């Protein structure tokens, strides 16, 4: 079935716990596969050690820039950027996992987890999974954001990988 992956997240060097994500490979196989492989690190690069660099309370938590750590970088397992696969899944509520981008067809490695329904992103960002476990950890991460996106604690994915 669809992959289950995990992110173990610290804030200021102490563990918050684990976020478990189910990836909708039946709907968006290419987007799911990229994320899966960046979690395992099996291509020699990926999310381990990177940060949640932009977090906005009552909106979303953004991460995945493992090259520049600031929202300008990241790369996919296919190349630097890859197309929007489809917009079939919608930003329905808290726990949605979706690709950050810089316009059409600019998916790389950056992603966000929504903490509310964000319907205006439908048709613009590729939704590819959802939080299975660990919304408590997501809410902690959210609580360390600000209106500007700047985080007030250093939020680090210490470990990540695939469960099934």
């Amino acid at each position: 079935g669809n992959p289950l992956v995990y992110l173990d997240v610290d804030a200021n060097g102490k563990p918050l716990g684990r976020v478990v994500l189910e990836l909708k490979a039946d709907v968006v196989p290419k987007t799911a596969e990229n994320f899966r492989a960046l979690c395992t690190g099996e291509k020699g690069f990926g999310y381990k050690g990177s940060t949640f660099h932009r977090v906005i309370p009552s909106f979303m938590c953004q991460a995945g820039d493992f090259t520049n750590h600031n929202g300008t970088g990241g790369k996919s397992i296919y190349g630097s950027r890859f197309p929007d696969e489809n917009f079939t899944l919608k930003h329905v509520g808290p726990g949605v996992l979706s690709m950050a981008n810089a316009g059409p067809n600019t998916n790389g490695s950056q992603f966000f987890i929504c903490t509310i329904k964000t319907d205006w992103l439908d048709g613009k960002h590729v939704v590819f999974g959802h939080v299975i476990e660990g919304m408590d950890v997501v809410k902690k991460i959210e609580s360390f954001g600000s209106k500007s996106g700047r985080t007030s604690k250093k939020i680090v994915i210490t470990d990540c990988g695939q469960l099934s």
